Formats: structure tokens, sequence, C-alpha cells
């Protein structure tokens, strides 16, 4: 459980990333397919893209990234009352594009690592701590999930 000076720590980064949604969301997703390319393959969608130079081209990977820093922001946002927002995530994930849990501590760490690079007077340690905080219970909800649905492992 977050307190609520975390979740200020959070949602005062997260404001800022708000300026910028599609360059975060480029940087972020070019990290994870980079630092792990089996990431990659799980997109039909990109996985064409063989360097990053394709990948910061690409029109179609920057408008995913909005996608996936606008569910993120929603839940974020909800404070840890996120249940609406992570149930049709986890489906999807779970049984659809079939992402196991793993693969979200990597985009947790690439998520890290670019607000760092992008906010570092907004995302000194005690905000680093927090946005941990809030990214591993984003994991462990949705991982409950997934076991419900049998796919935790
Ligand atoms: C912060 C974590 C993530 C968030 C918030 C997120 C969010 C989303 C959203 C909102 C969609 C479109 C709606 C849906 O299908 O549910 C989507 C699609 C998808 N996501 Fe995620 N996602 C996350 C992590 C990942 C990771 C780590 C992977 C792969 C390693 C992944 C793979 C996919 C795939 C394959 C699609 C379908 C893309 C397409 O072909 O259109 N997601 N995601």
């Amino acid at each position: 459980v977050l307190s609520e000076g975390e979740w200020q720590l959070v949602l005062h980064v997260w404001a800022k990333v708000e300026a910028d949604v599609a360059g975060h969301g480029q940087d972020i997703l070019i990290r994870l397919f980079k630092s792990h390319p089996e990431t990659l393959e799980k997109f039909d969608r990109f996985k064409h893209l063989k360097t990053e130079a394709e990948m910061k081209a690409s029109e179609d990977l920057k408008k995913h990234g909005v996608t996936v820093l606008t569910a993120l922001g929603a839940i974020l946002k909800k404070k840890g009352h996120h249940e609406a927002e992570l149930k049709p995530l986890a489906q999807s994930h779970a049984t659809k594009h079939k992402i196991p849990i793993k693969y979200l501590e990597f985009i947790s760490e690439a998520i890290i690592h670019v607000l760092h690079s992008r906010h570092p007077g907004d995302f000194g340690a005690d905000a680093q701590g927090a946005m941990n905080k809030a990214l591993e219970l984003f994991r462990k909800d949705i991982a409950a999930k997934y076991k419900e649905l049998g796919y935790q492992g």
C-alpha cells in the first residue's frame, strides 16, 4: 500500500510525462525492445523493426506508446483503486497477447529509466522508490488476475 506522500511523488513526475506522452512512449518501448529482445517478438505489429533508427522512425510504434502510457496514467491516478482498469488489461495480456509477468517487470524498469533521464529534478531517489512501489503494486494485482486465469506459471 503506498502512502499519500508516495502517491504524490508518483503523480508529480507523471504530470511531467504527460507533457510529452508520445516521446516518453517511444523511449520506453525502444528501451524495452533493446534491453529485452524477446519482448519485441510478442508484437507482430513491430517485429519487422531491426534497428533503433527504424524504431524511432515508426509512427505506429509512437502511436502504441501513447496507448500504453495513457492506460498506465489512468491506473496511476486511481492510487491503487484500479480494479476496473486492470481487469481488461490482465485479460488481454494473459490470454490474447500472452505476456509473462516477467515482461511487465522489464517494462517497469524501462519506465523508471526513461523518467530518470527526462525528469531528474522530479525523480530523485524518494520518487524513484515511490514509482517502483506503484509499479510493483500494478504487477502484483495483474499477477493475481493471471493466476486466477491459469497464466501465472
Ligand atoms: C505498463 C505495462 C503495459 C500497459 C499499461 C499496456 C497497455 C496496453 C494497451 C492499453 C493495449 C491495447 C488494449 C489491449 O489489448 O489490452 C496493449 C496492447 C498490447 N500489448 Fe501491452 N501494455 C503493457 C505492457 C506490455 C508488455 C510488457 C508487452 C510485451 C512484452 C505488451 C504487449 C502488448 C501487445 C502484443 C499488444 C497488442 C498490440 C497490437 O498488435 O495492437 N504489453 N497494451
